[PDB]
DNA sequence: TGCATTTCCCGTAAATCT
DNA sequence: TGCATTTCCCGTAAATCT
């Protein structure tokens, strides 16, 4: 829905429209005067070897109508560049940059409505209004070229309404170009900004100024690590070369509005091999998952007697060889994107910003609204937040750092917090997708918190939950039944790895799993899901001559 | 160990070495004859401006010595080069075939003693035998060039002596160049002679005349598809190119004997792609695992005055795309080898020939000996025959075709009856590997002998075989158990895929099995396994604050 | 050496050829 | 169309770099 300030930029969009307009009716007049008095000048000549001499006063007067016009349109045409400088200003630093921004949002898996429509209708307009502008200015050039005298406006001001004008169109034209859809392998569509190499990847690039007669006209020839992997920048790192169609030609295919795009598939990756430099030198100098490239697209622009050189480039993009290595280089990905605004910092892991829990805790749980159905419930959300920080009430200010949250393993354990995190995430998945759905899980919660459930709910109530302490990750749950029941003694049992799942589904667990107690008694799940949900109406839903005997596996525990 | 034939090869290439010793002594004694003779000619005419004339006696009598030394010794190289040429046609044509016939063998699994010590040996020294024969040859001539006269018998014979023993020493070379390990992957040491696109593959040629002045000095080229990807020949097959290091010096490294080889390692295969041809026209003219490729070594060798083009190439090559080919590619391979000797029969399946009950069923076993420890007993041998030809005694002579092999689904499948039983001897590997072990299964029994079993022996006693009616591959058993056993009713379960032996190991599951009678009653898997053996002593060995209650699945029937 | 990182490649699934 | 065949590429394991 449109602000109040995207209104006024609407608003201020049509004055310009109107004054370019107004110009023109006035551009009109002055000439059909220029041509009665080129006109009449002949005439009068024609018999320069009765009183016919008002005609002499005619011809006087028209020459001082046409000066007055000319200092008039010149400076109307000032006032108005004036206003188109402004104006532009609020278009390309303000409003596309709120698009970049909330591009770099939508990445991580923020709100969306990344739509350029609006700014591609805004850019085009100022854009046709400035080349009929420049238009006018050309046209007070031929003007003075047939009619001119001591003191003409046009020979004094309109070398500047030509700069002024040739600038502001020079420049908007290369804020149009943009990068609609960055870096990302069709494999992993929740991943933006991570490339392997040998895996296919596009990318896609727009011109907002929807000039038509642009159509099938600019080669646009895309590269990776351009210029920058030579001199005054970032040392020790990789190099790599794009493979595939390496240009592609601008068009306006695919209907829609017909924008002027062009969209790169089949690109990949190389390490470039060979050279030298250093690449040691303090922790070689970023590990391989924390060094940042830009893919750079390039083309240049030749309209109406002008040459432009567009460039534009991705955000910035980690490199990695192998899979394996996709959860620490999204985790940068994340970093990056969650605290700064700029596009191009490609030493930003040098000396990482520090976060704040807040935006750490929104980052979070996109991470889940993603890949799934839902997010994350605060239940779960600040039962986590104390993983990072232990004991404590109300985190909103507290600071996280890069360490804390990847770079480093947690306090006791061989892994990092997010590879963590993104292994649940992932198993989430593969397995128990559907299972893991709207709210049936609660997935994080401490064993402590854990006890206030069958210690103030009936035996039978379960609550269901990630194991904590296992690197590839897991999912368990909660029980009473053994020995003579002291008070409840809670119960859990060992976590099930990718293959533990493959057998059966977690809810096929949940809705069929008795305990061997002691000899023979095999006892049973217990119901009634948290609150007082008994299990069936949540987990019931996703359960399922001759001849050779059908079979069918369970587990049950046997103490 | 040695063959009285090549007892006998090895005496006349003593032989050989012996009349060169000889003729080397003769060539010594003629010399020094002919340096005499020459010096008392010069001391005779030091006077030519007493009766010092038996000097003139004994001048005539040294030369008259001469020629008939000189007959002696053309006489004798005549019989030599005879010799030579009736014996080494034993070495290349018969013992050195011989070996490439066992090498065809070997390939497909079958007893190996590929060794090439023993040709190298015999054929190095015939080589010795011919250069020096060569140089005496030679040195004939520079004598003649010193002393000549009319019916001189090194003017006549020499020419022939020449052209002889350069065409036996240039066959020689030519035999001597192989191909000592045939393409393969290292990937799939029991799968030679089949290449997947872009995996690497390697393979070494030797060249068997061990001359160390050759050591660094011969470059081998490599190539696929050479020449005859074009004209006079097969049409519509797809073409190939060799990928990595291309060429090779041949050298004598990793020690054992100091061989003149060549290997190739970090090769691959890429298909050319564009141009034309037909590619379609009959069944698309071959199956792309019936297509076969020649993979061809070059190199020329310049050698006291020679020049010497060696030529070999690899046995025909099936090449694929994907992994999943492979189990047609190697039965193209084993047909192949099993029935032809021709090494270059790129057509062998525009037409393949027949074989026999009896070499189908040596190579099927060798197909187990190879993966496994070892093969097949007639049990399962015989009950297989059967499958390929039903009922019959004595299958002896029966024949089988290429398509009852592998090129059709068997009777009432819809898949080939060798893909179905490289899925068991896979199977047996994955899974099973050490289970299938020595002599614990059956694996090939059909119902009806399979029911001479609990029909002659006590209830308990089971069997062990394969999934008859699955394209994947399974396994099973026999046991008696349900309703009142009105005669012990013989009983199967349902075929546990791949995926159910991830979970279980099937000794495990023998050695942990009961089942659900009507109701609780969880009975157990039968003892003595098919003779007398009580399950045990041949499957009880591949079978093995806080906390969270550790656990293990079983499935067990439950009717 | 052990670590960080890349390469190798099966096997499943999707794409392409015919 | 459905079939034959190749390409894509994750993920495990081995190789290489440092």
């Amino acid at each position: 829905v449109v602000t109040e300030k995207q209104q006024m930029l609407e608003q201020h969009l049509q004055d310009v429209r109107k004054r370019v307009q107004d110009l023109e009716q006035k551009m009109k007049v002055v000439e059909n005067l220029q041509d009665d008095f080129d006109f009449n000048y002949k005439t009068l000549k024609s018999q320069g070897d009765s009183v016919t001499r008002q005609k002499m006063q005619q011809l006087e007067q028209m020459l001082t109508a046409l000066d007055q016009m000319r200092r008039s349109i010149v400076s109307e045409l000032a006032g108005l560049l004036s206003a188109m400088e402004y104006v532009q200003k609020t278009l390309t630093d303000e409003e596309l940059a709120d698009w970049k921004r909330r591009q770099q949002i939508a990445c991580i898996g923020g709100p969306p409505n990344i739509c350029l429509d609006r700014l591609e209708n805004w850019i085009t307009s100022l854009a046709e209004s400035q080349l009929q502008t420049r238009q006018q200015i050309k046209k007070l050039e031929e003007l003075q070229q047939k009619v001119s005298y001591k003191g003409d406006p046009i020979v004094q001001h309109r070398p500047m309404l030509e700069e002024r004008i040739v600038e502001l169109f020079r420049n908007l034209m290369k804020s149009a170009f943009v990068v609609e859809r960055q870096p990302c392998m069709p494999m992993h569509p929740d991943r933006p900004l991570v490339i392997k190499t040998g895996v296919q990847f596009t990318t896609k690039v727009r011109l907002l100024v929807k000039f038509p007669e642009l159509n099938y006209q600019l080669k646009i020839k895309v590269c990776i690590d351009k210029d920058s992997g030579d001199v005054a920048a970032l040392r020790g790192s990789r190099k790599f070369n794009i493979l595939g169609t390496n240009t592609k030609v601008m068009n306006m295919e695919e209907s829609n509005n017909g924008s002027l795009s062009a969209e790169f598939k089949h690109l990949t990756l190389r390490e470039q091999r060979c050279g030298n430099g250093g690449r040691a030198n303090c922790d070689a100098s970023l590990i391989v998952t924390e060094e940042l490239h830009l893919i750079t697209f390039e083309t240049e622009v030749y309209h109406q007697g002008l040459k432009i050189d567009l460039e534009t480039h991705s955000l910035p993009v980690v490199v990695i060889s192998n899979i394996c290595q996709m959860p620490n280089a999204w985790a940068s990905i994340l970093w990056y994107n969650m605290l700064t605004n700029n596009p191009k910092n490609v030493n930003f892991f040098t000396k990482p910003p520090i976060g704040t829990w807040d935006q750490v805790a929104e980052v979070l749980s996109w991470q889940f609204s993603s890949t799934t159905k839902r997010g994350l419930s605060i239940e779960q959300l600040t039962t986590l937040a104390e993983k990072l920080l232990g004991p404590g009430v109300n985190y909103s200010g507290c600071q996280i750092t890069w360490a804390k949250f990847c770079k480093e393993n947690m306090a006791g354990k061989g892994f990092s917090f997010w590879v963590w995190l993104d292994n649940i995430i992932d198993l989430v998945k593969k397995y128990i997708l559907a299972l893991w759905n709207e709210g049936y899980i609660m997935g994080f919660i401490s064993k402590e918190r854990e006890r206030a459930i069958l210690s103030t709910k009936p035996p039978g109530t379960f609550l269901l939950r990630f194991s904590e302490s296992s690197k590839e990750g897991g999912v368990t749950f909660t029980w009473v039944e053994k020995d003579i029941s002291g008070s409840t003694q809670i119960q859990s049992v060992e976590p099930y790895t990718k293959q533990q799942l493959n057998n059966m589904s977690f809810a096929e667990i949940i809705m069929g799993y008795k305990i061997m107690d002691a000899t023979n008694i095999l006892v049973s799940p217990l119901v009634y899901l948290y609150p007082d949900i008994p299990k069936e109406e949540a987990f019931g839903k996703y359960c399922r001559a001759a001849p050779y005997l059908k079979t069918k596996f369970i587990c049950v525990t046997p103490f």
